[PDB]
């Protein structure tokens, strides 16, 4: 799939909003993961451990995941669909190392669009969601063809 340049433009532009904190976003998207999907909590050796949203909330070691987390995300995205080069380390450390199904890359993206509507919703109307949903997608879509070619794909 491509995106055009109309759908970038809405996607960066409310990214740019997300960059003023990407701390506090990154809390709220991993911990509206692993509250609504609990069983991907269990991949995180690192965080099987935290049992409530308060645990969760305290822990600086989660925040800075999730600093991590958004860092690698939106510098996939500012390349607007000319990512190979940032996507194979990415899918490698998660299809051999890590182990993540590629379902659970659905989940995120869910967290993701559910923390900018409560987050940003002046800047995230329908056509700006439904950009962001095709950049994630294409994101989820070429990630899924990195599992398959490096021997996991699932
Ligand atoms: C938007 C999708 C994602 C991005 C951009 C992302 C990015 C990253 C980055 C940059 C790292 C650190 C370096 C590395 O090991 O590659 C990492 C580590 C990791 N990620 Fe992801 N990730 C994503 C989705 C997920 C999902 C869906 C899960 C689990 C449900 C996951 C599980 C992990 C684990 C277990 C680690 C290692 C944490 C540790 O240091 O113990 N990732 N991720």
């Amino acid at each position: 799939m491509v995106l055009s340049e109309g759908e970038w433009q809405l996607v960066l532009h409310v990214w740019a909003k997300v960059e003023a904190d990407v701390a506090g976003h990154g809390q709220d998207i991993l911990i509206r993961l692993f509250k609504s999907h609990p069983e991907t909590l269990e991949k995180f050796d690192r965080f099987k451990h935290l049992k409530t949203e308060a645990e969760m909330k305290a822990s600086e070691d989660l925040k800075k995941h999730g600093v991590t987390v958004l860092t690698a995300l939106g510098a996939i995205l500012k390349k607007k669909g000319h990512h190979e080069a940032e996507l194979k380390p990415l899918a490698q450390s998660h299809a051999t190392k890590h182990k993540i199904p590629i379902k659970y890359n659905e989940f995120i993206s869910e967290a993701i669009i559910h923390v900018l509507h409560s987050r940003h919703p002046g800047n995230f109307g329908a056509d700006a969601q439904g950009a962001m949903n095709k950049a994630l997608e294409l994101f989820r879509k070429d990630i899924a063809a990195k599992y398959k070619e490096l021997g996991y794909q699932g």
